[PDB]
């Protein structure tokens, strides 16, 4: 039996604090859990009752997105909020599920921000990891917006709902770290991102718009003329339902296609596949790498597990 | 020559048989079979005999499809059923494919029966290997009910039967295992689709879900307000024909492409290759152990061979 | 300096022929050319005048090609053959061509029936590499079959001259053998084929199929009854252009989308991406041994060119 | 301290200008930069000043394009160049950047015509890495054509311009060179292009051509015995939108469906996904090779800095 209470040592800094906390500048940020006693303490702890009360948490989150969800789709748009009830079942159970909504909104708001007031926000933007939090927050936000407009009289309320709604269904992945595989499995997902797609976005888009503004250049009308409509056009070619015909507005076709065979070849067929390339590289190199993260993400709900809830006792 | 007759000291347990039934959770559940001697033993067999049955079933199997396939394929479904049969040729060929496929369901329903009672389904539920089994088994399951529905003159049974067919098809695959290259794929394929494919699923149908639900909150009809056509609607993105313009039943066009793209993004682009990314990578981690749940799922086959085959005399 | 004399003992068999010939069983078919002795003299051959008559004879094919295409493109498919020609350029030059067309195929044919008296075609059936000759018989076969009828007065002529056209268009990647590069691109082509593409095609084929006769009996009508149509609008799924929606005959909605899904996510998912994930591989198995076939590939050329050219004086 | 003056011996060639300019053909031509004196002077160099004139220079391009882009968006192509301009706000404004755009043209043309003066053109052609300059000089090429074809009264103009217009866009991509990850990914797309990319199209095409010349032969006419217009038809099942029933002019039906599966086969599904598994080997290949380069490439970009930037005093 390893000295526990050396770990425990938190009125300076408990040792799994340290790492949980740990900058990420730190270099064994996450290889410090490689540590027996340290993943003894974790995997008891897991087992021994987070694990349940995680399972119990997400349950509960996946109610929340249903509710909010079913809120939305009987959503009696017609006319301008705030909307009047009437003696009904269905509008009894639609404020019901809005109040809800709006309440576990709020929830998550008022944490994102306990999280402010310790780990200063200057700080969270520095840990492109604890956006996992963040996430939470700006889902939050959309849905206080939503309230503002609602109250407002504008109907522009439906959109920002609808980010906190989407946002919410993305955030769901949140609680695939509680197994492991699933969440071993986001954590791949967000570093590749993180690294390859926002490495590939930043060269597409710039292929994307400087064809978009030559074609436009050579259009003549057709609402082709219009740049935005020109540069969805090109994206269809990348989702796969680019027409090479669709506008005759030129006096100039050779030309014409000419630029959307460069487009095509060098962003849909070029790119495309060489970020599946780079991808097949990024996942070789992480591997274990993720599974490490994936420890350190569970761990530390662990932590703040023990820590928000009741203070419970313990080994 | 080594001691066979310890292999076959069947009386307690074939040393064969130990291996073929297994537990999943044996760590040389595969590995067993690298012994020289079993090896030798085994290929003797196959070669020697096996092979030839094995062939056989196939072949009778594949008669089997192709004779279900052009009954339903001529089915008179104009009306309810039963249906009277006519004095004419094809209506005799119809209705004699229709109970051979009935007599073939019954076949492979009865033997899935056998196994219940040997291995029962509260073991087999436990070995995700062992479906290639079941699989027969809910084959003639689609078979029988379409047979029941079709005598409650309950068109439904088309539904049924389809299934049953589409199944059969499916269960072809079954027999690649006769072949040291086919039935790995097939492994390979398997393994891919418990894993992998499972895995990505979980996710993809989060954000499916998610973005439909999101799209529908924002549209006022035109026949997508439906949740169920919205998510067709975003699933074809992911098919390659996915209308960024399918509707304009919204006052927020701007928030309605917006959300269009992320899921574009998210789960075209990055989700899609992300998988064939980690597929690359979990063939590279398989090879040689599709390679050598092959092996054992021939052998295997070669016990039940003799086991089912007259107890015919051998070495 | 090696004693080349002894590689020259052909009235035996020279080293180089015993190699060039050897049975594809042999272990070391490819490695026997590691030899430096061997490598020294081939790319000496190669350099010093090998290369260029090759160059030549390339050269000459594609004009054939060029020729071969021009006649097709301007032939006046307008009635029944043989057609009359008028006393016009553009007549003299389209028999100019069509007689070169049909010239060149014949020398190829007897070039293939020379390689067939020699190596019989009980041999060469066993080759499967040797297919790139045979690709030029077959190539003429089509050549010669349109030839007789055109005579025959049946304009199905036209269907066997375009298969002519098509192969030989093919063709023209046994030339890039003349490349350390193309020729070995051409090499990793060839062996994908012949592994992975046939062993996806296998299984492919299977659900493309079981899946195509499920939808079928389901269909009413629509012009989709027919199992030809239907089974090309699954396979458009796979090229990117299927269609969920493309019948409404039928009483089973959801059991009709059901099926499509299941053929979605199996074959135009899984099985495609897997397919990829496994060429990675192969990718990764071969590269060496594709340059080692290459050099192979070539001497056999310089083999054969000095053996046809003239037998003209060497070192 | 590394007597850095023997770097500095320019009075014959600095050690840097050595590596710089070093052929092609140079074993070492990356490698010499491993140097630790060398990096340490270098990144010295980078930090200390050069990436701010760097960013400068990216800065003023950026804006360069974004003027370029606004003055063809804008442009008055109603009618013959040279177009008058009217007393109007807008009318000053685009000539205005009509004027710097063809300034900046000139401005990367004579820099160019410098790049020749030193490094002749007869050099240039041989360093497919050099290109990196030629672009930018394409790029003014096609601006200058265009500001004659536009005095020629020839709207002709605008295509030119059109394409200088792609290419500024495209070269954006220059000066990812100061960011050791966006430099470096250019250079894996820059090699893969010219790489597998090319060494893909080469077949490709010959397959495109020759089906597409199979199916005209075919063709009876309905706009598509054009062979332009078949080629491209055949071109959009590789974008993945091939319509399998184009056309009905033929009375081959069979045949001419054979062939369109064929060409699916052999190029969308074969040849593409082939190319994905070669990119992902030829990304194993390079890695660590592209950040050599990379460094050497921001080296060049560090010699020319201080060399042309006034000769601006440094250690």
């Amino acid at each position: 039996l390893y000295d526990l209470s050396c770990i425990d040592t938190c009125e300076k800094n408990s040792v799994l604090e340290v790492i949980a906390y740990s900058s990420s500048e730190t270099p064994n940020r996450h290889d410090m859990l490689l540590v027996e006693p340290l993943n003894r303490l974790l995997q008891d702890k897991w087992d021994r009752f987070v694990k349940r009360i995680f399972y119990f948490n997400f349950f509960v989150y996946c109610l929340y997105m249903i509710i909010f969800t079913a809120a939305a789709y009987y959503r009696p748009v017609e006319g301008l909020p705030p909307y009047k009830l009437k003696n009904t079942v269905g509008d009894y159970f639609r404020v019901t599920g809005e109040i809800l909504s709006v309440s576990g909104g709020v929830y998550f708001f008022f944490r994102g921000i306990q999280y402010f007031l310790q780990r200063r926000p200057s700080l969270k933007s520095l840990f492109v990891d604890s956006y996992s939090e963040i996430l939470f927050f700006v889902q939050s936000l959309f849905m206080l917006v939503s309230v503002v407009l609602y109250f407002s009289q504008r109907k522009e309320y439906v959109a920002s709902m609808v980010f906190s709604l989407a946002m919410g269904w993305t955030n769901m992945l949140y609680y695939t770290r509680g197994f492991q595989q699933m969440g071993i499995y986001a954590v791949m997902i967000e570093k590749m991102i993180l690294r390859d797609l926002c490495r590939f976005m930043f060269v597409y888009l710039v292929f994307l718009f400087g064809f978009s503004t030559a074609v436009v250049t050579l259009i003549e009308d057709g609402k082709y003329n219009s740049l935005y409509s020109t540069c969805l056009e090109l994206f269809k070619f990348t989702i796969g339902m680019g027409d090479l015909e669709f506008t005759e507005n030129y006096d100039f076709k050779a030309v014409f296609i000419i630029l959307l065979l460069a487009y095509v070849i060098l962003t849909y067929i070029l790119l495309l596949q060489m970020l599946i390339a780079l991808m097949g590289e990024t996942v070789n190199k992480i591997a274990q790498e993720s599974k490490n993260i994936w420890k350190l993400q569970r761990a530390i709900t662990i932590l703040d597990t023990e820590k928000s809830f009741l203070k419970c006792m313990r080994k």
